[PDB]
């Protein structure tokens, strides 16, 4: 059911990782795929789906493919009207799409889950819940913030961005060569006392696989943002 906290020996170290920490920062840093009601278009492998959707910045990419822990995940959302949020890569991302007119076989960017269904998912007088994260260094809470979303049911992933993305400006958790945190991992607790963590560092070595870590977000694990409670704990020393 629940999920153990982390054994201390478990925990990724930045020590150990001698690849380039900005690698790790690249996908948290004002860094997201964002769509609003769109409905996949194709698909590559049984359980992934590709959408039409183009960076409106920067213009990077106009199809976008999500891969999800399995076929009935991609079943369940095919032809539904989805809205999207998600941490894409480019490192390592295949697929032959169903281009339109203007592309052959785009293949643009890649994530992983990331999808909510749009209708009946969103708050009455257009309002947006504040989330609270409490960050704890050394076992002590040193910070609280709130991140934002208009959506009820919330992917982790979305706030695992969103709470990153802050953390990376605030406390510089990712630098480009390392980080100042030996240890880090984001804490969900579910208002059914169901609790899940992810750890925030890279693997060991000097490789850092990007759509190997974001894998994890695969299971496209959804959470109530009126009632879910959020900790990050991180250790110092790097
Ligand atoms: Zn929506």
């Amino acid at each position: 059911e629940s999920q153990p906290d982390p054994t201390p020996d478990e925990l990724h170290k930045s020590s150990e990782f001698t690849g380039t920490m900005g690698n790790m920062k690249y996908l948290y840093d004002d860094h997201y795929v964002s769509a609003t009601k769109v409905m996949s278009v194709d698909k590559f492998l049984a359980h992934d789906l590709i959408y039409n959707i183009s960076d409106k910045k920067l213009k990077n990419y106009d199809k976008v493919k999500t891969e999800l822990l399995n076929e009935d995940l991609a079943k369940k959302y095919k032809d539904e009207v989805v809205d999207v949020y998600g941490s894409n890569y480019y490192v390592n991302c295949y697929f032959s799409s169903k281009d339109n007119v203007g592309k052959v076989t785009g293949g643009k960017t890649c994530m992983y889950g990331g999808i909510t269904k749009h209708e009946g998912n969103h708050f009455d007088n257009g309002n947006l819940q504040n989330v609270l994260i409490r960050v704890y260094e050394n076992k002590r809470n040193t910070i609280s913030f709130e991140v934002q979303t208009d959506k009820k049911s919330v992917t982790a992933q979305e706030l695992d961005i969103k709470a990153r993305n802050f953390l990376i400006n605030k406390k510089n958790l990712y630098e480009f060569n390392s980080s100042p945190y030996e240890t880090g991992y984001i804490k969900f607790i579910e208002n059914n006392g169901n609790t899940f963590w992810y750890d925030m560092m890279p693997a060991p070595g000097d490789k850092f696989d990007q759509s190997k870590y974001l894998m994890m977000y695969n299971d496209n694990k959804t959470v109530d943002s009126k009632s879910v409670k959020i900790e990050v704990h991180l250790t110092t020393k790097n």
